[PDB]
């Protein structure tokens, strides 16, 4: 079976005070993955080269299990006005070779910080 993530959006944290973005992703099973590439875009199938990047991040040795969430940190490109303003937010997630895709995350739901 495919791995994909879920991800309870109104938990993903905008911090504008170091322009990161931290996603928790729970996977459907169990797969350790030598090189991870996590997307977040506005408007990208994910082939082919990237576009609409709002930002990325590149991981090594990554251990997902089952039901457990999972820490991404992305460094933010794009501000958080400009984010809440597209129609669809997905993240992409390359392993290995293989892809997923969790979409809508809803940035309008996002917990916000920073003065």
């Amino acid at each position: 079976e495919n791995l994909s993530f879920t991800v309870k959006t109104d938990r993903i944290v905008y911090d504008m005070t170091q322009q990161v973005i931290t996603i928790p992703v729970k996977p459907n099973k169990s797969v350790n993955a030598s090189d991870v590439h996590a997307v977040l875009t506005y408007g990208w199938d994910g082939n082919g080269s990237s576009e609409k990047v709002i930002g990325e991040v590149y991981l090594k040795d990554v251990q997902w299990t089952a039901g457990i969430e999972y820490t991404i940190m992305i460094s933010a490109e794009l501000s958080i006005d400009e984010i809440k303003s597209k129609d669809k937010v997905d993240l992409i997630v390359f392993y290995d070779g293989q892809m997923t895709i969790t979409e809508n995350l809803k940035p309008s739901s996002w917990t916000v910080v920073g003065p």
